[PDB]
């Protein structure tokens, strides 16, 4: 009857506001956070109106209309969100439909800056708002964040807190936790977003494919029955969250992973550990779950998805099933492949019947499909080895410099912030996935930089600038990597002018955090590849050693300014030379 009553109701007060909290942030990123506090109890007081009689007046309209209606009385909206008011001027779906289209992805408000007197006073004067401010600042800046997650971190937040505030060490206890909280949230706001993007760009069928991919690897004692019926629920829950509906995501999740929990002995062995938990804790333990033990019964595939004479028909009759089920089974015993490698098989297989099927005797021409797998594996199993090899041999700052220079000449139109964030980010899989036992080298890398092209699509949305990057982002979501990492120095590019004061460093570098030194770096190597994009990766490499020993000479200096004023310009002038 009353939607708002229902939700109100499933979820309870708590959660109900904090996801309400959320989804405003997200929707409305610059309003100060005192406005959206203020919506949210309105917006639950109502709430609590029709639980108490779903009759009342409003209580039978959307959820959407609801907020929606909420959101379009905020002051000042056509001063702050001059894109948003016409928004208001439209009906349900129509609306939220325009609120969604104007989210901003990179809205670049001030780094989160652990600060921990402020913040544990913060804290203790008034916990419920400190933690509401925490919920909306992250939301603000991650727009698609998974709702019901950040509602986890903000406990993961309050246990550090908890903890750290009344310590004797009080930095020394939070800013190391703090510091991994932000990794955390980072990194599932990239993989929500990969998703959300998923729907965006390639529907709701790939989502499936990916996900029925990932579950069979992650669950391969689990039948294809199972498999698909958490993979249309899960992907219903993902659906709404990433359609800003997050109270109705939520209640779905919740639904999910008690189905999944009953279930556990036919899914998982896995799952015993994190079906023990209080709710949040148990959806996150389920979505971050490690894969289970391949079952000693898994069936051969040749028989039926190569030999059997019925194949073409049966494809014919049902291609979505058919092909399904091969993903289905080809993922479960195959932990050791990425998703995207899985997927880009499971297309080559319908690529063979297609093929296959049209011609006279297609039993022998389908024979061999399995055979066609072969390359598809080899050519990211050679590039992970040598990727990895690279950053074992230089370490991290340089692989992201390495691929900070890939980037630039693969794509020198994009601003240089992006392909510093990028190449640094593509970096950091070499940190992650190098380490790791060899087997699942292949998957945390192609996962992982998976979610980093996509960043870099998702930017590029915002800011198209280059073609190439447009048709990469948007050709085959499977394909990208490939086809990313299949381009090379873009030559219709005219070299960017030479302005001596992008190279032109002085003492205020001194005083950065290493990480910031890096940047700054990073950013000027960038600039060295847009004005000589045919310089050599080595030749790129000796030019920033000699900035950074000029850095870190200066900086050791006396007098730092007239070190940096004296000797800059020089190398400024030389390194070209030593350039193209
Ligand atoms: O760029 C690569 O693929 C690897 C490579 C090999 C030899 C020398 C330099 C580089 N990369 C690289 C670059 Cl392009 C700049 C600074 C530091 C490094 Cl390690
Ligand atoms: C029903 O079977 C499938 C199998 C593989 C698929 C792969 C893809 C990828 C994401 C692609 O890039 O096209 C999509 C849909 C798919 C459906
Ligand atoms: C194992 O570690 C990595 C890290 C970064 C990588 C980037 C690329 C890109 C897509 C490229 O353009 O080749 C490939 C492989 C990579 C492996």
């Amino acid at each position: 009857k009353s939607e708002i009553a229902h939700r109100f109701n499933d979820l309870g007060e708590k959660h109900f506001k904090g996801l309400v909290l959320v989804a405003f942030s997200q929707y409305l990123q610059q309003c100060p956070f005192e406005d959206h506090v203020k919506l949210v109890n309105e917006v639950t007081e109502f709430a609590k109106k029709c639980a108490a009689d779903e009759s009342a007046e409003n209580c039978d309209k959307s959820l959407h209309t609801l907020f929606g209606d909420k959101l379009c009385t905020v002051a000042t909206l056509r001063a702050t969100y001059g894109e948003l008011a016409d928004c208001c001027e439209k009906q349900e779906p129509e609306r939220n439909e325009c609120f969604l289209t104007h989210k901003d992805d990179h809205p670049n408000l001030p780094k989160l800056k652990p600060e921990p007197d402020a913040q544990c006073a913060a804290f203790q004067e008034d916990p419920d708002k400190f933690l509401g401010k925490y919920l909306y600042e992250v939301a603000r800046r991650h727009p698609y964040f998974y709702g019901p997650e950040l509602l986890f971190h903000a406990e993961e937040y309050k246990a550090d807190f908890t903890e750290c505030c009344p310590a004797d060490d009080k930095a020394g206890c939070l800013i190391p936790k703090l510091d991994a909280l932000k990794e955390r949230i980072l990194l599932s706001s990239a993989k929500e977003r990969l998703k959300c993007s998923s729907f965006q760009n390639f529907g709701e069928r790939a989502v499936k494919a990916w996900s029925v991919a990932r579950l069979s690897q992650k669950f391969p004692k689990a039948d294809f029955a199972e498999v698909s019926k958490i993979v249309t629920d899960l992907t219903k829950v993902h659906k709404e969250c990433c359609h800003g509906d997050l109270l109705e995501c939520a209640d779905d999740r919740a639904d999910l992973a008690k189905y999944i929990c009953e279930h556990q002995d036919s899914i998982s062995g896995k799952l015993k550990a994190c079906c023990d938990k209080p709710l949040l804790q148990k959806s996150h333990c389920i979505a971050e779950v490690k894969e289970d033990d391949l079952p000693s019964d898994l069936p051969a595939l040749a028989a039926d998805f190569a030999e059997d004479k019925e194949i073409c028909k049966h494809y014919k009759d049902a291609k979505d099933v058919f092909l399904g089920t091969f993903l289905y089974e080809y993922s479960r015993r195959h932990p050791d492949y990425s998703v995207s490698l899985l997927l880009r098989i499971a297309k080559t297989y319908e690529a063979t019947l297609e093929k296959c099927c049209a011609e006279a005797d297609p039993p022998a021409c389908y024979a061999t499909v399995f055979d066609q797998f072969t390359p598809l594996v080899e050519e990211p199993k050679s590039l992970v080895k040598k990727n990895c090899d690279l950053f074992e041999e230089v370490g991290e700052y340089d692989f992201q410099n390495a691929l900070i220079v890939r980037y630039t000449k693969k794509a020198p139109q994009v601003s240089t912030p992006t392909l510093v964030e990028i190449g640094r980010t593509l970096g950091k899989v070499g940190s992650r996935c190098c380490k790791l036992p060899e087997s699942e080298r292949l998957p945390c890398s192609e996962n992982h930089l998976a979610l980093a092209l996509n960043r870099l699509c998702v930017l590029h949305e915002k800011t198209p600038v280059s073609e190439k990057i447009t048709k990469c982002c948007t050709d085959s979501l499977a394909e990208r990597r490939p086809c990313f990492s299949a381009l090379e120095l873009d030559e219709g590019y005219v070299p960017k002018e030479f302005k001596a004061e992008t190279f032109t460093f002085h003492a205020d570098i001194c005083t950065l955090p290493e990480d910031e030194k890096q940047i700054k770096k990073q950013s000027a190597l960038a600039e060295l590849v847009k004005h000589k994009p045919k310089a050599t990766k080595e030749q790129l490499k000796t030019v920033l050693g000699n900035f950074s020993a000029f850095v870190a000479k200066c900086c050791g200096a006396e007098d730092k300014e007239a070190c940096f004023a004296e000797e800059g310009p020089k190398l400024v002038a030389s390194s070209q030379l030593a350039l193209a």
